Formats: C-alpha cells, structure tokens, sequence
C-alpha cells in the first residue's frame, strides 16, 4: 500500500505521527497514505534549506540556470509518468495534464535565463567621480504553498524562479494530490541541484503555520482560495516577512452581438469545463449583451455540450474528469441546487451525471445555467466545478459594471470583432488578466500572472518578471575612490 | 497664534475640534497651533482624491509630467522661504535645508520622465497570431505618511511619483514641522495640478488610522520609526491594501587601516552630526579595525569636533541646529548618560551645550563616545541625535559580523583604498544601502531607497524605479482576432 | 543686407568668403544672406567641440540634464519668435510651426531623463567572485545634418539627446531656413551649456564633406532625401565612423470599407496638406479598397478641401504656407501635370493657386488626384507637396502588396473599425511606423522614429531610445580582485 | 581524400568547379579538399533562406527557442567530436576547443531566452485614447562571415541569436577549418530546425561578394581582420544593408607596482600563449609601469614559460598547438626577427621550437620579447601568434596614453589592488572591453562583445543584447479607435 513522505535535503523521510488518505477521485477509492508533517519536520526542511543557502547564494547564476536546463529535459522525458500521477489523484485526463505540464515547463524555460533577469542597473557619475548600481540579491529561505488543481504547474510558478534567483525553497503542496508534485521535485536532484536547495514538506494547516512562524522564512508565496489567501497574507505580514497570496475567481466573458458565436462557443467549452471547471481562470460566467446573443449562445452551447464526455483519466478522449473530493462534489451540486431554487434555468443538468460506468467516484457532468442574476449566491460565489452561468444584459457597459461590481477580478474576456470595444474593455475593466477573444487569458511564462481586487494580496505577481523581484531584495551600492595615491 | 490647517481639494480648511503645539526648537517657544484632523476630515480629503481620480487616471503621462516640470521650477524659485519654513520648525540651518530640498527636487526631476517609466512590455506572438502586453495602471487614492526629520524631501519621495503615475494622494506629514510640507503642496496647484489630486491632511494617530481603515485608499507609503512602521505594515495588510513602510537605523562605518584617516574623519563629521544627527542615514557608529586606527580616529575626531558650531538657523554658518522637541532632547541626553554608566568613555560631552546664547531651546552639542560594546543599550537602540559612538574590533570580519548582527540594516559605509575589501564588503554585508568611501550612501532619485532586516517592511523600496511599481498595478492583456471576414 | 553667421565656441562668427540667398518663400524676395562655411571654418567648430569634450564627458548626467531642463523653459518662452523665424524662411504658418516646436521640446523633455536612459547592466558573479557591467560612454564630437522641412524639430531630434549623452555637437542645417535653427542653439548658452559643446556651422556640400572626412567626428546623424542620405551613409561608412541616415517617403493609407470616412477624411486633410505636404510623414497616397469607399473618400475629401486656405504666415488661419523654393514649386507643378498626362483625374486643381494676393512666391494649392495607377511616375517618386493621390484596388491584400512593393517604407496607415484587419496590417506591412486610424503615426519623443527599406540607412533610428545607443558606445568591464590581504 | 561540401536547404551539396586544401597544421599534410562555392551556389543558399523565411518569421519565439534548447544538448552530446574536428584543422588542443565550445553553447543558452529578449515597449495614452508600442521584427535573410581561429564559437555568436530572432541565415566560414562549423550546422536539423533556415556555404572572396551584393541579404555580421572588416563594412554600406564588422587587436595589460605578480604571470600565460596567441583577445603586450615591476614580470614569466608544452592536439596536456598555416608561421617568425632586428631583447626564443617530434607542421613556441618600443613594427602590428611583448614606462598615465595611441582598442587589462586606479583606468581607457585583474575580459553570452576604434566598424556589437537589436528592425505602431458604434449599445 505504501506511504508518501517528504523531500528534505535530497532524501525521502517520513515522520509517522499522523497520516491522511489520498484518493483516486474517479473510483472514489483510497489510493495512498500521506504522512502529514508536524512543526518539527517542517523545521528540518527549513534547516536544510538554510544550511544550503550560503554556497548556493554565491553560486553563479549561469551555473544555477544550468540545473533548470537539465530539469527541463527531465520533465519532458518523464512526461507520461508525471501526467499519470496527476491523473491518478487529481483525476484530470492526459491532455489537461499535458497542458499543465507544458506551461510548467515554460516557467522552467523562462528561469533558464536567470542571468539576463538578474541584471542590476549601473549608473556612471551620480556625482563627480562617483558610481552607483543596483543588485538584486537572494532572500534566503523561501516558502511556497500550492493548491490541488495544478499540483505541477503552480509549484513550477514558484521554485524554478526562486531557486535560480539564489534562494532555497520549502514547498508545502496540496494534500489531495501530492505524488505528482513530489515526483517532479525528486527529478531536480538528478538535474544536479545540491541537496537542501529544494525541499517538499507534505501536510495540512500545521505545516503551513510552521512555515509562517519560522524567522528563517523570508518570503511566502501562496496560491489558493481567497479566505486562505487572506489568512496567509495577514499572518505573514504580521510576522514581518514578505508575501504574495493569490485568491479565487469568478471569470466573466462578454459576448458582443458582433462576435463570432461559433468560435465563442467552441472556446467556452474548454474554458468553462476544461479540468472539470476546477481552474482559477475558469470561464464560469458568460454575460450576453442582448438576446439576440443570449438565445443563440445558450442554443449553440447546449448543442456542443451534448458531445462532452465525462469519465476517468484511464480513458483518453474524455473531455474532463472527476471533481477532487466527495466534499467538493457535494458543494458543486449544492450550488446548482441553489441556482435552480433561486430561479435560474438549468438548461443542461449534470448533477446526476451517472455517465460512469463502474464509478461512484466524485463526478459532476457539464452544466449550463441560464437567466442568472447578481442576487444569486451561486453567481456571487466561486463554484469551482464544470458549470457555466449566463447573465443577460442590455448594453456592454452594463456587463462591465457587473464585472467590476464583483468581489473577484482575476481573469476576464470579451468576444468581439471591433477594435474600439476591445480597447475600451482592456483599458477600463478592473481585472488583472484580460482576454480579447481569449477566454483563458493566462500570461505566458515570460509575463506575470495575477488578479486584482480580492483575487490577489500583495504588490508583486506570480512567475515572470515580478517573481524575480519578489524572490530578491534590492541592494544599492554607491562607490567612490578619493585616495589617488597609487595612480 | 495662527492655526495650521489642511489642503483639501485645493483649499485651506480647518476642523477646529482639537489642536497641538508646533515649536520653534531654537527658542523653545510655541510658534503655531496645528489643527489635527479627525476621521471625518480625512474622509473629506479621501473623497476629494477619489473624486479627482477618474479624469486624472486618463490624463496622458506626458501632460501629468508637465505638472512636475512646472513644480520643479516653483520649488527652486521658492527655495529660500521653504528653507526658512524648514528651519523655523525643524530647526535645521539653511545649508541642511537646501540639501534636503535639492534631493527633493531630484525626485521631481525623475518623475518628469514618467512616460519612459510607465512603459509596459509588449510581446509578439506568444501563441500563433496572439499578442500580449503589460500595463502598469494607477492604483486610485494613495496614502503617504512621513516623519519630522525630512518634512520636504520624504514627502517628495512619494507624491510626485505617485501623482505622475496617475494616482491621487493624501499626505499625512509629521505634526512637529508641517509648515514646509504644506507650503510645497500649495505650489502644486500653481504648477497646474487639478484640485483634489493632491491633499494634505494634518494630524496624529487618529488621521493615520482613518487612512488605514478607508477602503478607498489602495496603497500606503510609510516612512518613520520601526515600531510604527511595523504597526502600519501589519495594519494595512490586515485591511487588504498594499504597503511599504520604512523604519529606523543604526548605520555603521568600518574604518580600515589603509583608509585616509583625515578624509574619513572630515566625512564622518557631517555624517554623524549633520542635521543634528536626526537622520535615517546618519552615520552613528564608527567601527575601527585595529587600534592603530581606533586611537587615531578618536584623536583626530576630537580635534575636528572642536570647530563645531551649534546654534539657531537664524545664524547661517552653524553646522547644525537643535533637536526637534524637549522630549527628544531629554531622550538623547538619556542615551549619553546610559553610555557613560554602562562603561563608555564620553570623549567629547555635549549634554550641556549651553552654546546658545539666548536659547534654552532643544540643543544638544556634538558628543563622542569611545569604547562602546554590543551589550550597551545606547548602541542597540537608535539615538537619533548628534552622537557618534566608536567600537573597536580586531578584524574587518568582526566589524561586518557586528553590523549583520544589528537589528537594523539601513545604511553602511567602508573607508578603504583596496578593491577586494570593498567588493567583499558590498556583496556580503546585510544592509540595503552600501557606501565605499561614502558615509551617506543615499541613492539618487533614479534609484530606490530602502533598508534590509527591520529597517523596511515590504518588497518595494522608496522612490525611483520601485515607486513606479508600487504606485501602479500590473494588467496583462492577451489579444487574438479570430475572424478575418473584413480582410476578405 | 543682414548676413547669418555660425555658432562656434559660444560666439557668432562669420567667414565672408562665399554666401547664399535665403528667401521669403511667401513674397519670393531675398530676405537675408547666409554665410557658407569652408572646410577651415568647419574645422574650427570641430576643434571647439573636441576641446570642450573631455570635461563635458566626465560631467554627471544629472548636471548635463539640468541644461536641457532650462532649455525647455527657454524654448517655450521664445516660442513666438521661433515660430516667426521658421515661418519667415520656410513659410509655414504659426500652428504648424508651434507643432514642430512642441515635438522638438518633447525631445528635450525626454533628454532631461538622461540618467535613467544611460543606465548600464550590472551582473553579479559571471564567474565565482567576478562581476561585470556595461557602460554606455560618450562618442566624442558628433555631427548633425538636417533638412529644411523641420529646421527646429529635426535638429532637436539630434543635439538634445547627443549632448546629454556626454558628446559635443556640430550641426549643419538646411541653408534654405537657418535663422530659426541658429536662434535656438543660441538659447543653449543661456541655459548653462559650456562653450563649444554645441556648435552650428552653416554651409553647403563643402561643410558636409568637411564633417564627413574629419577623424575627430565620430558619428553622423543625417535626415533628408534618399539620394543624399545614401551618399552620407556611404561616405561616413567608408571613413570608418558610425551613421544613421533617414531618407524619403511615399506614405500610403488603406481606407477599408468599414472605415469611419468622416474621420479619415478629416485627419487626411492635415496629414496630406499640413505643412504644405513638405513632410517625411506626409500622407500622399490614399489606397481605397473597393469603390464603394473610393467614390466616398474622393467625395468627402473634395468637400472638406474647398474650405482650405493657402497663404503667407503673416495671416494665421491659413491652413498651410508656400513651398520652399521656385525650383521646388516648378517640380510640384510638374508632378501634377504628369498625373494628368499619364491619365489620372485632377479632381481638385491647385496648380494655379493664384490665391495670394501680393505674392508671386512659391505657392501651390491643395490638390486631389484620382485614378492613379502604379505605372505613373507621380505615384513612384516623392512629390513632397500638397497633393493627395487616390489609388483604387480590389482587396486589402492588394493594397498591402502595393505598399510593400514601393521603394520607400517610412510611414503608413489603415483606417478600419476591425481589429483583425488592424493587427494583420500592423504585423505584416513592411514599413517602420504604422498607424491605426492615425495617418501621421509619428512616434513620440520616448519612442524612436525610423523607416524601413530605402527610407533609412543604418540600424538605430532617430531620437528616443535608439538615439541613446547611437550617441554612446558600449564598454564592458570585467572585475576580479585576487588578493584579500588588507581585508585579513 | 574526402570533399567538404555545403549545407543548403538541409542537404549536403557540392558544386565541384573549384577546390582548396585544408591542412592538418600539426603534421603539415593535406587532410581534406574544400569545395569553393561560386556566386550561383551562394544564390541557391540565399533562395533556400528566403523561401523558408515567411513561415519562420511568423513562428512564435517560444517555438523558435526550443530549437536552441535542443541544439544546446546536441552540442554537449557531440562535444568530443566537435573538439576533434577543431583540433584536426585549426590544431588547438582539447581544453582550448572545449573552452571554445563551452562559450558557444553559452551563446545558445542566451538565445533560448528569445521571448524575454524580443519584448518591445508598450505605451498607454501617448495622446488621449491613443496607444503606441514598439516591435522588433525580423530582418529576413542574414549573412554571417567568420574567421579561422574560432570556427565554432564565433559562428555561434551569430546564427543562434539571428535564427531565434525570426531570420534565416547563410554562413560563410573560414576555408582553413570548415569541418567543425558544418558539423555543428548539421546538428541543427536534428534539433528540429526547418530546412533552409540555416545554411553553410564554404568559399573565399567570391562567396563573400555574392552575399554582399545580393539584395535579399538584409544584414551582414563579419568577424575577422581589420583590413577585411573595413572592406566588408564599406561594401555592405554601399549596397544599403546594415553591417557590423569586428577587426584586429593589440591587447595591453598594465602591471602596476601593487599588483600580485604571481597571479598576473599565471594569468598572462593563458592569455598570451593560449590558443597559440591566435585570438582577438590575446594579451600580446604587458605594459610594466616602473622596473621594479618590469624586471619582476620578466623574471617570473621566463620561469613559468619553461614549463610550456607545444605540440599536436593528439597529445592532450600540451598547452597549445600549431599555428594555422605555413604562411602564418613565416609571418609570426617574421615579426620576432623584426623585433630583434629593431633592438628588442628576445628573452625566450620559440622561433625554432623543434619540440615536435615527427612534426614539421606550423609550430611556434611561446616567446617573450623585452624592451619593445612604440616605434617597432612588431608592436604596431598584430602578430597573432604565441608572443608576449613587454613595454616599460614611468607612470600609469604613460601606459594609458600608449594604449589610447594604438590603432586598435579591442580589449585591455589592468593588474592592481587599488580601487582608485581600477576605476580611473576602466572609466577613461579607450577600449571596448576592460579587465580588472582579468587579462581576458571576454563578455559573457548575456553581454555583448565589441572593440573600439579600428577594432570594430558599426554601432551594435557582437552577440548578447546588441545582437537582438542588430538581427531585428524596430517597428512602431500607433493605434486609435475613433468609432464607438458597437460598444453603444
Ligand atoms: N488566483 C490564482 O492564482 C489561482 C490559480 C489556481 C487556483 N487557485 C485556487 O486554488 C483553490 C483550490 O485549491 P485548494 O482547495 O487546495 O486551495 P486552498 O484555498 O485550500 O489552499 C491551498 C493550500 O492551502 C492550505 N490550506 C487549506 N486550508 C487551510 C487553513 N485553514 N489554514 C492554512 N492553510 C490551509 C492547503 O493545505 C493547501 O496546500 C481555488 O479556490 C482557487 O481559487 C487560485
Ligand atoms: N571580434 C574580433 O575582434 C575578432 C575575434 C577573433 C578574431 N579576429 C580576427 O580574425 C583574424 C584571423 O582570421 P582570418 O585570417 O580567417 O581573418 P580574415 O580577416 O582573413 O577574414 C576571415 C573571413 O573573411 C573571409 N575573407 C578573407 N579574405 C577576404 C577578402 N579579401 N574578401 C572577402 N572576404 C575575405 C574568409 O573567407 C573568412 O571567412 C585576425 O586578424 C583577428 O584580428 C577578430
């Protein structure tokens, strides 16, 4: 049966004081036991990282970046096993898993260029005969905390950049799918990373708290839900240390009268239902301006939604897999019930998927909910399942007001052919990542990802250029040589 | 008795519910009453900023920067009266005042280049036919909270950049010397700034708290002591808004054997005793390696210290002025008494300056303390007065270990001629701003200021490039155009 | 009669061996005499620049920039007199002159931020204990050669940025309108510029060749006609010095069926006929896709064009002024005769403007030619007058293919509401500066200006960021300190 | 005896109208025949390039960069073979070839970061509701011309970055050692590059002139001698296309009194005599300020120089190999006589190395010349062999004036402990690449390489960030949307 441990100073260790089930959400069956680290075990991770830091701090960027060059190859060689371990515990089918991995590898690609990214600014004669320049030096031991829905990519947002910027890392990944995460961390030792520089510590709140209250932990990167994001951000900030905490979302798309409805519907299938809707960039609300477009959207969407296939990752050619836990399934079903009960139209019901087939695991089918209103709880709250909701509004400004009024502002999209409507949208909308005929406007590895309003806490975003600034601290040197005796 | 009010939506207003004395620290007499804003008056300032934002947000960076161009010249034209105002309330003498104002003008100069500074990064074909780019858009209403020691410069670290980045501003300056701060903000209207974009709200902890608890304030720049910085950071973070908070200092200089001890000592005078040592980059400890240098340092320093002139800003030619308040004066004297009692040699004693001369105001003369050790309370804490302490150590590493071990890590200096020592020092030392033969390694306006350890809270430092990233927020747009119907 | 001199080492001088007439192109009369400098007078200017360079090179960028801060104030203060001078010798009316002046000041504004722009790249630990960094240091004596159509702005593309980058400058402006150019360079001394850093040397081919062949001149920025641009580039390259040479143009605008015609027509008026079309960014060809839009553009263009006013710069409210010379006026009349001969439809005739009114000067009225084809010589060659030609094509791609085929590739535009078409245009079109519903897509001072294909020779464009790189040379230092004796 | 061809559109081809010997310079024997491409053959390569360009231009930077990522691997995988192909024709021993190869791969590593490097600048509201932004789009077909001394690394200066920037490339390498260079170009197809995007066309002046005069070639990167750099720069500039031509060098090192003499000598061994001195960054002149340091330099340098090993690349552990050709050997010998004839002290003589050992190949031993003066021809001119000259001067400023006076200004070094002297030297010295206690201050792949004065023609330097700018063209877009019809309502 076997137990999943911790990666510390290049070794798998296990504490054996407390454990938890990891499941196979397709079958609903218990897969593996996860050892949950207490504060003592987390402190061994931090000691390891802290002990590794001095030599790695002085390790030239080029040499640190060569680890990520080799790490990239290894990610690619082991792609199928990685995807398999993602699939086994998350449930997502090969092509979502391969997409996640690829974007992860892209973060590693970006980090391979650390010497360019770590260039300071040099200034000649700030005064007469006086020079000055900036350096972005390493923080020390950095902590990372990651959610379940991307057990590979979201870690790769953090440790690749952090490590290559000269820090040492302690990762505390989601307990609901830790194998895929640990698998990639172990690859790193093969890629030539010294022992201690990357550590993986599995657990729950106790592990996270220990990271937040250790003085050696100089920075905390968090990606998960807003309620937790906020806790992590307030707590870290209250102990002095720097922090970036990315929260939840309710991504809206405006479908304009001039949009190509076919292309819009085809893209909204993937965006809304891909990865079972368990995405921070999930396109969960379609705001149809007119109807007109409302009717045509719900019509064509219904049609395309019939071809969707829900089932386990063992079957490639499914479109998406199960939800992560029974609890989560019950929550998603709850939200659909709430929508119907508050007056919404369940155009396509997937509460009772029953599509499987030797599976009482945690499945939810693709669901379409029409005539939803801002006073609906299901609209206000993040469902985080395979659900798409439609609001109908009179004008484009009304849809933008509706978006700006929301708690979250992570991601957003406008479908249109008109250049003016696209600029006015991208300029004025109060969300961090904007798409133009792109329902998942995820920034590429060489840009930074981050929402606005309650979707992000902090002033530096995730991965990309901001991660360089977040995983370093500015030192400014001012130099002068008055004593000209030798010359 | 005149009463000092508030700049809100371009007009001087005053609440009159509660006030507080501003002193002329040279004479010790009460000069002026400062009206202290309550939560209602602060909210009026914020409402004025919120109200001005939408149209300032969309004003082109070029046109915003032209307000700073005219602001530059207004600062220069009114330089004498601004230094008078500083001198009147802080106490600092003309040349210190002008130095501050100059470095403040430089912040303005740098802000004049906003359109360069607000460049986003544009990416062609992130996917096939798909472009993407970044924009650093304005925050909204920004709050700024500044200390007494620099009533002009420190404010100019914040609102010029913040405003020219398309935000509106509510400034909350030190209650101890507000006249100068208010004067510069008033010039801003003459420079062509719309009403409400800049506001200045005077007050104490109550006005600060109003700013931290208002949801319309989206960012809070603080510069002050660590204890308060720590509070402001924690409190802002608990209310969701982003924050930078700068804190206290104990700046050390290593004096190496090879250094020209005359250059060192001449440069330590102004660093230790300039602005009466009331400076976040004041060089307050001189670590001498060997002795050897220890003796020579204390010897020459004493001599150079005898030429020092303490006295009011009405006499130019004084090196420095009084300390800010009586409470502070007493505190500074206390640290000197603490040093004495804990074993330190008081080489030059300025507890009893008596140099003035028709002034029982808040004066403390230059003092020199030798043989200080890490266990002394006056070494551990920030004195923030005209005091220089000397510590003696065997090797340069012992000096560096001693610095790294200190609570603060704002600023440091090494005096030497050798290149190896300077790099080893500048690479490894755990402080934010490093000088090689520069006792005040204060970054220029086109760099950013900020300490390490407990001298700063946050990940974006003050003024220059970081201030651009702190007063704006990142939006990434990804663009794609599916149907080519109009083409064909 | 009045003789115009040279500015060499901070003083007006004159050679008086040889001269040329400067006209008032409104009246056709000879206004002043321009002293033409010889290879020996040129060499005096270079000598003055070379002599001023060593101390100017080591002058802090902040101090260099402060000159431009003062220069900006002065150019604004003297704005009326500068526009009057431009108007008197070029002919352009107040508003076009101010427009020129404004854009020139924008270059100056960008120059004021030199310390940022001159930032190198520092790299920590390129190997163990080895650091390296780049410095963009000054060139030395730089030469500038400018055309007639912008006797203020194009010079302000060059010397503001060049001087602030630590160089000294020798300017050789167009001999058709030198007063305005010399006037603004005289303001530079009053701004605090040392003598010799900036110099103006008036002349002809002789003065140019003199600059090209002197080994002390280290970089040449030329802006003018292709044929001369080519010669300058070839000649400077042959002598071993670096060079940027901007040449001619024939800017097209695609008018798609989904375009707002009222808006396109209204902006084409100023783009085609502004500054009497004597503009490197002048939009001289409107390519209508379909007709449909052809018919509609010509219809609305015809109507708006009836309200145009041609005349002398003494009457403001004139839309544009005369052409630069009698020769050039004959040339332009020729380009319009051709178009009618070779078959085109002269929809609005301005050949015989006869609009003035006490002026047998060099006036051409706004003209509109319709049904022009690629074979017509008047389509192939740059007219450089107030003439707008309309070519009709079947599809957008035909338009783009037509544009890409042309010799030049300076500037271009597409009028459309559709984003797909805009990106596909902006992405694939083979021209440097592309506008979307902007028939004059002139980059602002914080960008750079430069065309593709035959419109430009070199690899770094004018003003903006490319100019920092053109006016400085890369140095890379690599630093190591093998011995740690003193530290230990 | 095999015939070396050309890589055109992903295939080996050979014209067979004219050929030339490539030697093994250790033995002095003709190894291989190099096919020389004529203007018709070059034009095929340019046509392959131009044909492949449109799709390659529109390929995303990410996808283009992944070719360089895969290429990174192949180069390291075939590292021994590449080093053998360099040793076989240039003559340089394993470690110098590996050194060369490693710096080249470094240039590949940098190119992998294309997406970051190709970021333009975006500006919001340059006027009211008007945005503008820059783009650095590809040139088209780009031509590269490289020297004999670095047949691997110098080509990696050019085509990795050029290709990843959206261009197609035609490479004309040195005819003296072409096998390594073709070998590395052929690994590029396996790394997933589309046919035609990279081309190698071997030849002499005729192939060079074909590239310069063909209108489809939009940019030319030349690395080589000053005379030819000047020719290439002039010619290119006459035919409208942009160019960067890097040239010769006379690299001086100022040995100050306070310098660590043991460290300087030890570092000056590799810098003077490494790769048999046949290096643009070869430190050929030591300027001893005082003597004092003159005497102590020559003393210690003579001693350490006794342990040098000259021989064939077959014996690893040799410090350096032969010179490239018999003609070049005679030239190098020549300059040493010339120095002796004009009054200079030949402290260590390597004219008659006679160290090999079954080799009448093109061998010159490490030589030291002392008491050289600015008036000597051997000092004015670039020797480009294993020869270290030492000038004596009174003061630091005299050493600096001497350097600035020289024709070349490629690279320089100063040995000192003092910070004031380092800065003053690095600030004021009129050469492009400056070292502080580093005799070979070669910029890393994330920087750019380029001398001053006559060592470089152009304004953008080799590899690094400048290559991004040289291998692209700036486009500025200004955008406005005047009609809000669809947004309303
Ligand atoms: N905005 C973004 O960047 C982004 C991107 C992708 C996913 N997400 C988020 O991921 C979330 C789903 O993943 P999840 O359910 O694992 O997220 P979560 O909110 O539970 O947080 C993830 C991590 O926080 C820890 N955690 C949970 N409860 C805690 C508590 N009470 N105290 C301390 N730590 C605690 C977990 O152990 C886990 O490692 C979604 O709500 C979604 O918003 C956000
Ligand atoms: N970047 C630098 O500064 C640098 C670096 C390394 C080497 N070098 C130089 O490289 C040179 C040695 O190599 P080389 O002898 O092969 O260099 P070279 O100057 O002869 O030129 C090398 C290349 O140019 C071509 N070529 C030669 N003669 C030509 C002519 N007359 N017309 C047109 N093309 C011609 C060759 O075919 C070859 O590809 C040295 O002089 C050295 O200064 C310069």
């Amino acid at each position: 049966m076997t137990t999943i441990g911790h990666l510390i100073n290049g070794q798998l260790v296990t504490e054996n004081t407390r454990s938890q089930n990891v499941f196979n959400p397709a079958t609903g069956e218990i897969g593996k036991q996860l050892d949950l680290a207490s504060t003592k075990t987390v402190e061994q991770a931090i000691s390891a990282a802290q002990h590794a830091f001095p030599t790695w701090r002085n390790t030239p960027p080029l040499k640190r970046a060569r680890v990520m060059f080799r790490f990239k190859e290894l990610l690619e060689q082991h792609a199928d096993e990685i995807c398999r371990l993602i699939g086994e515990e998350h449930g997502k089918i090969a092509h979502d898993a391969m997409g996640e991995l690829q974007r992860g590898i892209e973060n590693v690609e970006y980090a391979c260029g650390a010497p360019e990214l770590l260039k300071g600014e040099h200034s000649r004669n700030v005064g007469p005969g006086i020079d000055s320049w900036s350096e972005f030096q390493p923080m020390g031991v950095v902590a990372g905390i990651t959610p379940f829905n991307f057990p590979v990519m979201v870690p790769l947002w953090m440790f690749p950049m952090a490590i290559v910027c000269g820090n040492c890392f302690v990762l505390k990944p989601s307990e609901r799918d830790p194998s895929s995460t640990l698998y990639i961390a172990q690859l790193l030792q093969e890629a030539g990373l010294p022992d201690g520089v990357m550590n993986v510590v599995n657990g729950d709140k106790e592990a996270v708290d220990a990271l937040l209250h250790d003085d050696r932990v100089k920075a905390v990167s968090f990606v998960g839900s807003t309620p937790i994001a906020e806790y992590i951000y307030r707590t870290a900030s209250a102990n002095g240390k720097r922090c970036q905490a990315l929260g939840g979302a309710k991504n809206h798309a405006i479908v304009m009268p001039d949009a190509d409805m076919d292309n819009a519907v085809n893209q909204l299938l993937g965006a809304a239902f891909g990865s079972s809707g368990e995405r921070c960039m999930a396109l969960s609300v379609a705001v149809a301006v007119g109807d007109a477009a409302g009717d045509a959207l719900v019509s064509k969407m219904t049609q395309a939604m019939q071809k969707l296939k829900v089932g386990p990752s063992t079957d490639s050619g499914n479109d998406f897999g199960p939800v992560i836990t029974r609890q989560h399934q019950e929550k998603v079903i709850g939200y659909i019930n709430s929508a119907e009960q508050q007056g919404a139209t369940i155009v396509v019901d997937g509460r009772q998927p029953k599509v499987p087939n030797h599976e009482n695991g945690f499945f939810v089918g693709g669901t379409l909910i029409d005539h939803v209103t801002p006073e609906m709880t299901s609209y206000q709250e993040e469902i985080f399942g395979p659900v798409l909701q439609v609001v109908r509004v009179a004008t484009m400004q009304d849809a933008m007001d509706l978006i700006d009024a929301h708690e979250y502002g992570n991601g957003t999209c406008i479908f249109t052919r008109d250049g003016e409507a696209a600029r006015y949208f991208s300029d004025n909308i109060q969300v961090g990542m904007v798409g133009i005929n792109i329902p998942l406007p995820v920034p590429v590895a060489y840009h930074s990802f981050g929402g606005w309003k309650r979707s992000l806490f902090g002033d530096l975003h995730a991965y990309g250029p901001d991660a360089v600034r977040f995983y370093t601290k500015r030192k400014t040197v001012t130099q002068r040589w008055p004593s000209a005796g030798v010359r």
